């Protein structure tokens, strides 16, 4: 599923993401735009072999199992297929944990990269919430 940005703004403050550990809603919602373009759908491979999955981009050397990422941690005990479902609550509560782990929303590159320090309420402005 492709979601639109008030859709998805709505979807995540359900599910309790609005302000959790301190990151307001457009935080999640510009993380979401740059990690996928609002794509549950969304994989990515990485040097290191891992890969990264869904609507977050949440990496399987870490947090999910795919079966080929020798090594790896399956943190949110889910296999990473479930991160692709067009329902996002397998996403959102694998995100709870990582962004619990110490270094907040700072585990998403794009988020750092093109979120972090810019007007992020602009992505939640006209919705409906
Ligand atoms: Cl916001
Ligand atoms: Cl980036
Ligand atoms: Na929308
Ligand atoms: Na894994």
């Amino acid at each position: 599923k492709v979601f639109g940005r008030c859709e998805l703004a709505a979807a995540m403050k359900r599910h309790g993401l609005d302000n959790y550990r301190g990151y307001s809603l457009g935080n999640w919602v510009c993380a979401a735009k740059f990690e996928s373009n609002f794509n549950t759908q969304a994989t990515n491979r990485n040097t290191d072999g891992s890969t990264d999955y869904g609507i977050l981009q949440i990496n399987s050397r870490w947090w999910c199992n795919d079966g080929r990422t020798p090594g790896s941690r399956n943190l949110c005990n889910i296999p990473c297929s479930a991160l692709l479902s067009s329902d996002i609550t397998a996403s959102v509560n694998c995100a709870k944990k990582i962004v619990s782990d110490g270094n907040g929303m700072n585990a998403w590159v794009a988020w750092r990269n093109r979120c972090k320090g810019t007007d992020v309420q602009a992505w939640i402005r006209g919705c409906r919430l």
